[PDB]
Parts: C-alpha cells; sequence; structure tokens
C-alpha cells in the first residue's frame, strides 16, 4: 500500500509489524472490517525498537495523535481520553503498558473499541510473552544463518505458545477476540543497527558541515565497532548515545584544540579503537592525536 | 558403545540424551575425566519421558541404585539429616539420582558440591540431579526445531549459552556448582513417532498376555495407533497412553471376553472406522467382522 | 623462612599472605609472642583464592587440621552447640579454621575470645594455630588491589603490599562496625591479606593444569601433549572472579580436555604422539605428522 512504503522509508526494521499495520488498515478500507468500529492492534515485542514511532508515522500519514500510560490507571482510584477524543474524534491512540492495567479500564476499554470516533486506530502496547518473543526470534535468527551457511513469525508458534500467555495474562477471551491484530515487533538484526548508526553519524556531519564546514566521512568497520555497543534494554537510542559518546566526544575534543578548521575533511576510520583521520593539502591523510 | 546400544534398546526416544550420558561416561574411562571423582549430570526436560528409567538402565547395565527427593529438604534441619551417608554405605560405586534438586537448600547444595568435589569412598559413583529448569523454554525451542524438521534434533549451542545460562544461573546463583556440573543432559518432548512406539509397545505386552493366558491371537492396524497416541496428555508422559491402551482397548477386550465373544485359539484385529475403535474377530468363513460389545 | 618457602613451593600467587603467616609464626617461635598463647590470624579475602589451602598447608607443614563453618553457629542453642572441644581433644596443637565469622553470634565469639585468650578448654590448646577466614571489606580491598595494579603498571609504562594507612583509615572502620568488639580486633595476632590473583598467575593457574592433563594423557595414552603461550591466556580469558582458581580448572577441563576426549574417541590420538595446542579465537589442535610439519586436526561430532 502507499501507506505501507511511506512507513518503510521513515522507520529503521520492523517489517512484519508494518505490513501487518498497513494492511489491516486497508483491509478495514475495503469494508473487510465493521465501517462503524475503530482498529484494534497489540504491539507485542521488545522496548525502544519502533512501537511508538510506529504508531507517529501512521497517525502522520492520514492527518492527530493521542497517547496514554496505563501504569497510572491500575487501581479504581485511577480507574475512576474523551476530552482528547473529543478533540479529534479520527485519530491514533496509543494504550501503552497495559499488561498492568486494571480489568475495569479493560471492561471500559472493549466497550469503547465496540460502541466507537469510528474512524479512529487504537494501539494497544504490551511487554507480554516479550522473551519468548526473543527467543524464538534467535532461533530464527540462527535458522536463517544457518541456511545462508548451506523473518516470517510462526503460526503454530502464535497458537501453542503465545496464546497460553496471553489468554492468562488478559483473562478475557472477549477481549483478545475483540483484537483486529496482534502486532509483532522483532529485535533488530545486524543490517539494522548498522542503519541506525549510519543515520546518527549522517546527523552529526550534516549539522557539522552546516555550522563548521566539517567534512565528515566514514567507513564500514567504524559502523560496525559503533553497533557493538548496543544495549537490548533501552534499545534503539542505546546506539545514538554511543556514537554521542565515542565520536562526538573526539570531534569536539579536536574542534576546541583547534585540529579542525573550516573546510577540512574529517574520516573516521578503525582492542580496536577508532582513529580520526584528517585530508591534508598533501591529498594524503594522517591520523589526529587528541591528547 | 555397549551401554548405549543398551540405553537405546530399553528405552523409547531421547537418543541426546542417551549419547549425550554414554558418551561422557566412557570419557571418563578413557581417562579424559578426573577420575578420582564421581561424574555429574543435570537432567533438564518435562516429566514422565525417560530420565528417572534412563538412571535405572544406566544402574543396570554397570550393577545399587538410589533415588532421593529435594523437595522434602527444604527445610534446615533437613539439611543436617542430608539418610544419604546410610546409602553410599551399602554401595559406593552406585547410580544416585537426585529429584527435583531445583527445590533444594543452599546448605544441601553445598554439602552436595562437597561430596561432588571430594568423593568423601564414593569414587565411581554417578550422580544424576533432575530439574524442572527452562522446561518450557526447553520445550518451546523444541517445538520450533521440530517445526524446521517438518519443513525439511539437536540442540543448538548458542540456545544453551543465551538462553539456558541465565535461567540455569538464576536458579542457583552459585556459579561453582553449574561449573562442577559435568553434564547439562537434555530430555526433548516425544515426537509423534515415539508415541507410536509406545502405544505399540502397550499393545503388545497385552497380545503377549492375550495369547498367554486365553490364547488370544491380538492384531491391529497403524490408524489404531494414532487413534491411541492422541490420548496422550502432556502432563505425565508414558503412562499417559499406557492408561489410554487400558482405557480405549482391553477395557473393551475384557468386555468382549466376559460376554461369551473370545473363544480360544481366536484371532482379533483392531480397526478404526468421532472415529471409533472396531474389534474384528476371525470367522471359519476366513473373513471378519466387527463384534457388538453391550453396554 | 624455610617454611615461608615451602608454602611458595606448594602456592601458586599471595605472597603477602604467605609472608604474614611465616613471619608470624616463627615471630612466636623466636619469643616475641607470649607462649602460653594460639596465634590468631585473620584472613581477608576474596573467596578460593588460596586461604582454605595455605591453612591446610600450614598443618601439613607442623603435622592435624579441623575446619568448622560459622555460618552453621549463628544463634544461642548453635551457641551451645559450639564439638569443636571434641575434635580440638583429639588434636590440641593443630591448625583450626573457622570459616565465614563474619556471620557468628556475639558470644560464640566471646567463647571463641575466651579460648583465644585462655588457651585453654582440662585441654590444653596452646601451640595451636587458629585461622579466622571472613568476607570483610572484600569490595574495598579488591577495589584498592585494582587501583594498585594499575598505578604499578602505570609506572611499569613510566620506565604488590597493602599499605598501612588503607588498613587503618579504612578497613579498621569496617572491621570495627562488623565485629563491634575491640578486645575482639585487638586479641587478632595478625591481619592476613588475600590479593586477587594477577596475570601472572591466572597463566601458572592454566599451566598447572595443562600439565596435569599432560600428564595423565602421557601417563595412560603415551600422548605428548604440548601448547603455547597464546592458548594460556586464550584459557585464562574465561576467569570467574566469584569462585576463583577451579574456575579455571573448569575452563580447562571444558574447553582443551573435551577435544582430548572426542579426538581420542575418534582414534585420531595413536600412541607415542605429539599433540601441541595452538591458537588460530579458535583453539587448534595440531598433531605431529612424520613429514616433520603438525597439522591442525578436525573433530566431528
Amino acid at each position: 500500500s502507499p501507506l505501507e512504503r511511506r512507513l518503510k522509508e521513515h522507520i529503521i526494521g520492523q517489517e512484519g509489524a508494518i505490513n501487518t499495520v498497513a494492511s489491516a488498515i486497508r483491509r478495514k478500507e475495503n469494508g473487510w472490517y465493521d465501517e462503524e468500529h475503530p482498529l484494534v492492534f497489540l504491539f507485542l515485542g521488545s522496548s525502544g525498537i519502533g512501537k511508538t514511532e510506529l504508531a507517529k508515522q501512521v497517525a502522520r500519514y492520514m492527518h492527530g495523535f493521542i497517547r496514554m500510560d496505563m501504569s497510572e490507571f491500575q487501581e479504581k482510584h485511577e480507574v475512576a481520553l474523551t476530552k482528547q477524543l473529543k478533540q479529534s474524534p479520527s485519530a491514533v491512540v496509543l494504550f501503552d503498558e497495559v499488561e498492568k492495567a486494571h480489568p475495569d479500564v479493560l471492561t471500559v476499554m472493549l466497550q469503547l473499541f465496540d460502541e466507537g470516533c469510528k474512524d479512529a486506530i487504537f494501539i494497544m502496547t504490551s511487554n507480554a510473552a516479550s522473551d519468548e518473543i526473543a527467543q524464538h526470534a534467535l532461533q530464527l535468527r540462527q535458522e536463517a544463518q544457518e541456511q545462508s551457511r548451506r523473518i516470517t513469525i510462526s503460526n503454530t508458534f502464535k497458537e501453542q505458545v503465545i496464546r497460553p500467555i496471553l489468554k492468562a495474562h488478559f483473562r478475557r477471551d472477549e477481549f483478545l477476540g475483540r483484537i483486529n491484530e496482534i502486532v509483532y515487533f522483532l529485535p533488530f538484526c545486524h543490517s539494522e543497527l548498522l542503519q541506525l548508526v549510519s543515520r546518527e553519524l549522517h546527523y552529526w556531519a550534516k549539522k557539522a558541515k552546516q555550522r563548521h564546514n566539517i567534512t565528515l566521512l566514514w567507513e564500514r568497520p567504524v559502523l560496525e565497532l559503533l553497533v557493538k555497543g548496543y544495549n537490548l534494554h533501552y534499545g534503539a537510542r542505546s546506539i545514538k548515545h554511543e556514537v554521542e559518546r565515542r565520536v562526538v566526544n573526539q570531534l569536539a575534543a579536536a574542534f576546541e584544540q583547534e585540529l579542525l578548521p573550516k573546510g577540512c575533511t574529517l574520516r573516521l576510520t578503525v582492542a580496536p579503537v577508532l582513529r580520526l583521520e584528517l585530508l591534508q593539502e598533501d591529498k594524503t591523510s594522517r591520523k589526529l592525536e587528541i591528547q
């Protein structure tokens, strides 16, 4: 769908997720879904790997966005959205941390999904079965890598392993039955980590040339070296930190030591240490000593 | 090896387990294990799929068998009791099986560890500790590995180190313990073929008994087998199908026998016609036809 | 002292400790400790880095060894149980090791203190050695050791004894807080420090085990086992702080000896062979061909 390809052009990775979301939406548009009812997605996966940003991008494509935290609403006191939906009837709404919600917020939610604000999209994000998803993901990765030596999410895996987990977590068959699509977010593969680092280094190169006319270039071992500082626990922004803490610090230091005049060509190359190389009028390069 | 062949000839399925265990044992004999220490195996997997009898058969091959329950030792006073010394007295070089090892005291495992490192004289005993650790990750990994085989049996190394080492290090919290373990032996859930072999074994027993006392020749066909293997429940294992066989076949045999339907020297063939099991009787017509058993 | 050197020749690393223990022993046996009293050592350090073996070898030198766990004796009924008096009745002048005295009940430590200062239980226990082992200030000792190693290697780039000031201004507080009795700490003859192994000593550990295996391989299967130093460091790369020396044992037994076992069952190792471990990071087992070449062996499961 056009939607599928512009999300594909603004999000790194998660092609399963993107396909399911886009195709479900245009399934609704083709009328194979109740025209009078809003869509219900359940984003299963690990943290910080594109859920909130995917939601923000579909929201951006069709308009306009609302976000809420369910840990705030885990008992009746907080159980006791309508304002934000009064502002926008047809908007993408993101319920985060649903696994920690109170069952009558889940009844209020269910009847809201059934009565419908009919042209809105409802995305619920959970940390359910994320480690089964993870272990399945790596078995798949190894199986895919053994095949190359010689990712689709399996259906039997969903019904026999993940259905018990969800049924146990939510206690309501009416709820799981209500859900239009369970969207899976798989962990990043090596290539996409590479894409992340490349994105950040591009940002820094862009502003560097924009303010100080510094031309920043790099080579692939730089990218892999940086990709080796990826943290699973908080995800994509992990690598952003690492860049900003092993590349940009040296750029800053070298800048304040007056090693980087305007109009330079600076290329990063590579316990493997990252070497910062400057282009001379010798049309050759040499490594900067930053002390 | 002869030990390997005899484990393969008395236990159904679990060839991974047999190989791992046998290969570790003759690894010791060759002389590539510390020769003054008893071996330590950790039995991971699900219940009732061959652990205790694999132990029993190693015991049977080399001899003399001891079994203890760790769930019993969930108190510090029972740690001071950990009859074990009396058991190692009658036989020092014996297979010793610790069940429910995950539910054990830190003091109990320190004492265990001290047997393992010292052999306080038990230098030729085999120590098998069986646990319910990571059983659902093991179960799921095996299920997806079975799916790969269907699309087209080994436990992956990255799987053990990046998945099962965390679970174990968490369940035992003492690295010298896991380090001490000679081998972590994996018991995978039965695949269909093994279920078929199980049912066939039971039916074989009953056929044997039938010809033995009432001279009844019992025969069957494979749809009988699959009909019966669908009466397997994962919760207890082999005796699930044992029970199922006795609850869909021999009950019918018993009933038909009591109603004067099964003479001596008779030939009875089970077949399948909710698919119901039919008992076809061989007539002097040299043809056969279903028996009608009154409720 | 001869005793110090023999400890040095059966124990790897920990020379500070050996120095203190031996020197205390011959300080008393010159006559500069009260002679009617047994010695009290307090082994401060990390786990599995030589304490129990040092005690065991001192015991071996002078004979005869007794070992008790204080974690067992942490309340009053257990204080009535504190037994020691029986095993000490068997041998009066023996090395006795109290483990985890950190976790003792304050008056099983008064019973202990009175044993130390009276040297009698009648059971005369003079000329006995009493070693108390604790996990006190182990993270301060560890962190001080690490900045010591670093400043030493910094000095080496420009071209380990523990400071007394560190003891008094940092760990004396830790100990005082842990034991809340000044007569107890005051009673202690020597506080023996056990430092974490340094790289050289880890290397010696791996080399020791590989020697054991070379010995057994040549003993029964007439296999000559050889290696090179990158093998040694490859193996020390898997050392675990948490339980110490046997970590290294485990690893040699589980990255080297397993392959010897595998290659042996596949008939790759006949009698009279020369097998040399190298590093290619993968460990490679080179078998000596009669073509004056050491080809790598391929092992198939």
